């Protein structure tokens, strides 16, 4: 009972949507005999281009080549538009007479709800939408099953807040079972997965990146992420933070605290005269250190109530840049004693729409 | 046996706190044998409530029928203003302590202020002990003896329900200790003598003023939290069913959890309208949520099932209480209290007066 093609899944966000779609590479001289016209150009539309329209990009460097997807043989292809294009993907999906190949369209996201009547009435398109969480854990597994061409899905950084030192590293373990995956958008979600079919959500945090947006919207005046994060990487925290050196005059060897450990998030702001002369970069970047730091901590912990030792981080919140994710790997080498690293995934960003496409397969 | 009178002595940034054993068992022979200088201070002690200007007696706090080194009696809990602490010293001096001890127990931050003139105007040389060391020893004899016949520990029950909520009393080792100053800490503590600190966390009291007072322009503790009493947070934080239109069903997360602290923030429109006060109880729900899951954790991690909180954090408006309440109560799905103790402010100056017999 294998579904037709042609296979796609799709990712709308609220400002970004993410679309995969799957190339067969096995066609049959029968298969290429019996296929309609509407298919034959979208596929080829597909292929023979990496710009679509204003603003639709395939990402070449993503490509899976020479994978298998419900047996058949072929490559995954990743592209990319924002939410603002949707309307006009709609219409493309009218004019290519999307609805004579499938009725319906898999798709997860936070934008989706907002286009489901679009697709119905402009395309006659039934948009099924999927659960977030469970296209992100699917997507990621397979990718991690199939590799990333030969070469490791997964990566860390060794000596993360030394930009002396800082290095992107491979990390090549076959078998990801278990694994604690930090899922970081507005909120965190921290899951157990133990299995391609057995995964839970173990805790979360509601301090994540809409904590640290909102906040610096507050104490900075900023309006964006960007902006945000722009302020965070001029920073410097140390003014806004007590540390344990404030306190000790260095380590507190009894606590097994370090000097540089910091003791109060925002302890200098209790002083009418340090708010008085703080930088709205020193605050962008205390409250960046104080949201990664606790979300290490928490990671951590929850790593060993589980006994699991591979902490996986994903997330709109690690988008833009490496500040993040760097904080992130500074953040899980402080709180487990060098014992855990904070792995990242090169695919990141198109694993619900990979889930989605899978899909598919179900029956 | 060392000589009466007993008292211990913990002296803090703003509030001192005295602690002093009365024995109901003094022998007529022993009552004839007594100087007068002794007779009288414990008269003075034990027939006022109020001291010079600024002491009081909480006698809501009193412990009857202790004994303490083979003395049957009562401890009695005091407590002034570090400001009166001149007075107090010169109340030592008139009264001639002195002749009575040599030497005083004392800790707390400010033990080392008034070293001096304790020397100098009163001839008495302080003992500075250690806070943490005095904190769990008068803890832990006070949870010993017990509260007259009650426990010394006690939870919320529906702690964000006005119309519910109840104090209700839990009747030891090992427990978590959750200690909440500018920041917190966590020790675990399986016996008198060994304790160590086993984690923390750097978003405590002091994130909250200093978050506080840099959103809404106050500048106090005291000021953030009858703010943060007032406030509603779920204007300023997104909660899952903002995200979910109810539960997120999936995954069994209740629709008044919080999906993101400051979320709703995010929104200009919504930061526009946002009263200060609401940002002020966010601010304060963000904190002791969390540290209600790291406390949480940390009991997991350690296989202990009782958690203890206490700190300075928690005496100048008890919101932070009833919040740290529902915390523990969400993230442990009912299956771990934040348990509070009565006597909570006073157990440095009962370790210290502990140190008397050592
Ligand atoms: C007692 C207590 O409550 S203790 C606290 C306990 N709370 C918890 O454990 C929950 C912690 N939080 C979480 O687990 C997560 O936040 C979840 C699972 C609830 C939601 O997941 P998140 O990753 O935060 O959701 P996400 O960031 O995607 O936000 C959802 C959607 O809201 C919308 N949204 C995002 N940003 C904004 C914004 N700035 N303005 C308006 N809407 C927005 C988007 O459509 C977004 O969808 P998208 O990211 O696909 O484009
Ligand atoms: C990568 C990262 O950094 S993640 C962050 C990791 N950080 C942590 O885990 C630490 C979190 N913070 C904590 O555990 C606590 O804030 C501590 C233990 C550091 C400090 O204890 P707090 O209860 O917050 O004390 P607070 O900061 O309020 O005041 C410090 C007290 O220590 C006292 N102190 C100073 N030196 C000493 C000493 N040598 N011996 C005993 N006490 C001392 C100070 O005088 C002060 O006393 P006071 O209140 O009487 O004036
Ligand atoms: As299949
Ligand atoms: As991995
Ligand atoms: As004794
Ligand atoms: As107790
Ligand atoms: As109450
Ligand atoms: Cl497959
Ligand atoms: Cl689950
Ligand atoms: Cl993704
Ligand atoms: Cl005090
Ligand atoms: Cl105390």
């Amino acid at each position: 009972n294998r579904p037709p093609f042609p296979w796609f899944g799709m990712d709308i966000g609220g400002t970004l949507v993410k679309l995969v779609y799957f190339e067969p590479k096995d066609i049959t001289a029968e298969e290429e005999q019996e296929e309609v016209e509407n298919l034959k150009s979208i596929r080829k539309y597909l292929t023979s281009n990496t710009a679509y329209g204003k603003t639709g990009i395939r990402d070449v460097h993503l490509e899976l080549k020479n994978l298998t997807m419900c047996g058949r043989k072929g490559n995954l292809h990743f592209i990319r538009f924002p939410s603002c294009a949707m309307h006009r993907f709609i219409q493309m999906g009218s004019e290519k007479n999307f609805s004579s190949l499938h009725t319906t369209l898999c798709a997860t996201g936070g934008g989706a709800f907002k286009f489901e009547e679009d697709f119905r009435m402009i395309a006659d398109l039934q948009l099924h939408k999927l659960d977030e969480l469970d296209c992100l854990i699917q997507g990621l597994l397979y990718v991690d099953s199939v590799g990333f061409n030969g070469k490791p899905e997964c990566y860390y950084f060794e000596n993360p807040t030394n930009p002396e030192l800082c290095q992107k590293k491979p990390y090549c373990l076959d078998n990801p079972y278990p694994m604690l995956l930090v899922n970081m958008g507005s909120g965190v979600s921290i899951l157990a997965v133990y299995s391609k079919d057995n995964y839970k959500r173990v805790t979360g945090t509601s301090l994540g990146g809409g904590t640290f947006l909102g906040l610096c919207c507050l104490l900075t005046g900023c309006e964006t992420f960007e902006e945000a994060l722009e302020m965070a990487a001029k920073g410097d925290s140390t003014n806004v933070d007590k540390l344990v050196k404030d306190i000790y005059g260095g380590d507190y060897e009894r606590f097994g605290l370090q000097g540089s450990a910091v003791a109060s998030s925002f302890g200098n702001m209790m002083s009418k005269e340090k708010r008085d002369s703080i930088s709205k970069e020193d605050l962008a970047r205390a409250t960046l250190v104080t949201i990664t730091n606790n979300i290490g901590s928490i990671a951590r912990m929850c790593a060993l109530n589980e006994n699991i030792d591979r902490v996986v981080f994903v997330g709109n919140f690690l988008r833009i840049n490496m500040v993040s994710m760097k904080l992130l790997a500074y953040a899980m080498d402080f709180w487990s004693k060098g014992q855990l690293k904070a792995l990242f995934l090169e695919h990141e960003g198109y694993f619900g729409a990979v889930g989605a496409l899978l899909e598919l397969f179900k029956m």
